[PDB]
């Protein structure tokens, strides 16, 4: 069904966990993200600029962070947040599973490193989107191509196969893929989304797919799509010294706020966002 | 004599150490402060909001920070910084011992918690000051009272006893005091600095001292006195998202920049300041 919380934290990396441990000062808090917290932490080899942990390996620091949240009774809700609608005094939070409401939101999604595909921006809203399940009814009986950058994208492909006339899945990571037989896996490199007034084809290095929709599925939609009305410049969510965005009650912390992309900056921002959000909840 | 460095960090607490470990990316760096890093860290009992160190004691976290800087060959220069003069393209740094020049400065002095004495602001520049050794020639053959909040203040009293006709030392901490016999220790509580056009007396709870100067000696002068021309509001050094102050080449990080006074905020700010300072050194 629906569940209400005082604070929702969108991301489970350094920034979101820093927010969570500072918000547990009560005030219900929910943290959305991945079971493994942050993929970048796991991939980091030796870390020498996180003060107090000289020479730690990324996966070791990840475990220290996991034990911290576990000691404080903080769990990660393992769902993808698709859209956050600023209703004015609260936020409606749409996810890959259930819908939530929260009084305050802390954006902590990190920063996407991969570039958009050619034609992606051009056809946005004319056949390109960032949430396949959200737009699924629009593609009933149509051809849909999903360019998947994470495992959740596979679930969206499976769902779309129940409505679309044909589903192609283009993986952008190496794994076994848990897809129903109706999904055609296209192990090729996307080149360009093309069309006249709307999407007509996805061109790949060795193949072209006639398709009505192309969904580009990453850990998070671009922030201005995830949070309609949010002020972003240069792909960075713009915040002030209190980590406040342009949307009252919506904060942002970590790589999603701009450079430098470092752990200490991220945890500091998460702390500031959470303490300010809590203050606003007690002052109304 | 004088020594030149690319970056000078003013403070050895969480913020300054975070700056130091991020600036050692070369670029000579000098860190001014106390041997014990930060007094607040030592006094902190259990810390649960420093991500990755759940349940750590303050002195334990202090030791982790000490081992980090030691592993990176970062030493603390154990002197008090008295004044930083923005010369335009560099900074002249006056200390309780030698003078330094630095291309970039990172202010990391923390935030003073004790309030000013009554009359302190009123007589500033008319008998009240924050550096006794700096103003010592002005008090040759005059009466000087030092209200000392740290051990360095004792050294300043000893120096002033060579020039002033009479030196009183009013300690604001419990310890043995290493003072020459010419210094009179006044174990009483300051109440008010009084005078007409200039300082004439220090009133204490049980005694009044006729005095020509009153020096209030804390770990650092107020930031607008430490750094002439620095923009401060509400006792907080005002910085932007890059930790830049109003003075080009001068950054600030940690409690000295405003609330919340927390460790994660401080280390994040120190990191941002240092990485920006380094960038400016490589771009000129
Ligand atoms: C190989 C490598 C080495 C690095 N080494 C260092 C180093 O030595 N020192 C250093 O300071 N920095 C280092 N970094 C950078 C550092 O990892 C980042 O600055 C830091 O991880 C930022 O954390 P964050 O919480 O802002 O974002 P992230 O760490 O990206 O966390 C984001 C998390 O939120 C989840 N999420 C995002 N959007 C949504 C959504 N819509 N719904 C649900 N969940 C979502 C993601 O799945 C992810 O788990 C390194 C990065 C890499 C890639
Ligand atoms: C009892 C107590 C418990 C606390 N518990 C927590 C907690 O659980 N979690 C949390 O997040 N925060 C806590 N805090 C607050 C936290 O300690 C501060 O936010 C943090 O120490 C800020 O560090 P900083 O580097 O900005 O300043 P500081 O820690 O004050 O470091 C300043 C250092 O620079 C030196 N210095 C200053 N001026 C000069 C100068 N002119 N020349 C030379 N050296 C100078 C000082 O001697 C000092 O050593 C606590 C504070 C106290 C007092």
């Amino acid at each position: 069904h629906m569940e209400r919380y005082d604070i929702a934290i969108i991301g489970s990396g350094p920034a979101g966990l820093a927010s969570a441990i500072n918000a547990k000062t009560r005030k219900s808090v929910i943290v959305f993200g991945s079971s493994d917290l942050s993929k970048k932490l796991t991939l980091a080899p030796v870390i020498n600029n996180y003060l107090g942990f000289y020479g730690i390996r990324g996966a070791e620091l990840q475990e220290k962070f996991k034990e911290h949240i576990d000691n404080m009774g903080i769990q990660i809700e393992n769902v993808k947040v698709n859209n956050i609608y600023a209703m004015g005094e609260y936020f409606s939070i749409m996810t890959s599973k259930d819908t939530y409401e929260a009084s305050k939101v802390i954006l902590a999604m990190g920063m996407e490193h991969t570039k958009p595909l050619k034609g992606e921006d051009k056809f946005l809203g004319r056949g390109v989107g960032y949430c396949a399940t959200c737009d699924a009814p629009l593609y009933k009986g149509k051809i849909v191509t999903i360019v998947g950058y994470n495992k959740e994208a596979e679930s969206e492909a499976n769902y779309l196969a129940e409505l679309a006339s044909k589903v192609y899945y283009v993986p952008r990571y190496k794994d076994e893929y848990q897809l129903v037989s109706a999904v055609e896996i296209v192990k090729d490199v996307p080149v360009e989304i093309v069309g006249d007034k709307k999407v007509e084809k996805l061109k790949l290095k060795s193949r072209e797919l006639e398709t009505d929709g192309v969904f580009v599925l990453k850990d998070s939609a671009p922030p201005e799509q995830l949070v309609p009305g949010l002020y972003v410049e240069d792909g960075h969510i713009k915040v002030n010294r209190k980590m406040e965005t342009n949307i009252d009650g919506c904060y942002a912390a970590g790589d999603c706020t701009g450079k430098p992309y470092q752990y200490m900056k991220a945890v500091g921002e998460g702390q500031v966002a959470a303490l300010n959000a809590v203050e606003k909840l007690y002052t109304k």
